[PDB]
Order: structure tokens, then sequence, then C-alpha cells
């Protein structure tokens, strides 16, 4: 594949307290499709820095931030895998 453009952290989620932030999410078949959409910024208005793939519900979340962003917290979630675009990891 090409998911090799992301740093994977299993059983992890990203949280950021902010009522004025709607997180893009859709049902998908695999993390791979989520990855392609993120690197290409497919139908986003923002720049995707990371995405979480929900293995249980088969869906992903695309974020305009990653774990090193200000105010973003890394959390534990058994069915969630966090993927961070290496271009934004310093």
């Amino acid at each position: 594949n090409t998911l090799h453009e992301f740093k994977k952290s299993a059983k992890t989620t990203l949280t950021k307290e902010d009522p004025l932030l709607k997180i893009k999410t859709k049902k998908v078949n695999s993390a791979d499709e989520c990855a392609n959409r993120c690197i290409r910024n497919r139908g986003f208005t923002f720049t995707c820095k990371a995405f979480v793939f929900d293995k249980s519900r088969k869906r992903c979340y695309w974020y305009p931030f990653n774990s090193m962003s200000s105010g973003v917290k890394k959390g534990f979630g058994h069915e969630f895998d966090l993927y961070e675009n290496k271009d934004y990891i310093r």
C-alpha cells in the first residue's frame, strides 16, 4: 500500500476541547481509503494532518491537527487507530 506516509499509533484517539470544531467523519471500508483522502485533502476545507480509523464501526475521522498540536490530547480507545501524516511530524 502507501499508508506508509503516516505514523500509526494503535488504540489511540485525538481530542481537542472546542465547540466550534466539527470533525469530518464518514463510513469507509478500510484505513487505506481514509489515508488517501487525507494526503490528497480530497473534499476538505482544511489541511488533514491526521485521521482515526474506527475498526469497530468502519469509519474514520479526519483532523486539521495532530497529536503535537496545541490543545490536542491523545486518548485510549480499543477500536481506534490513530494515523498521523509524517509531513507534519517534527
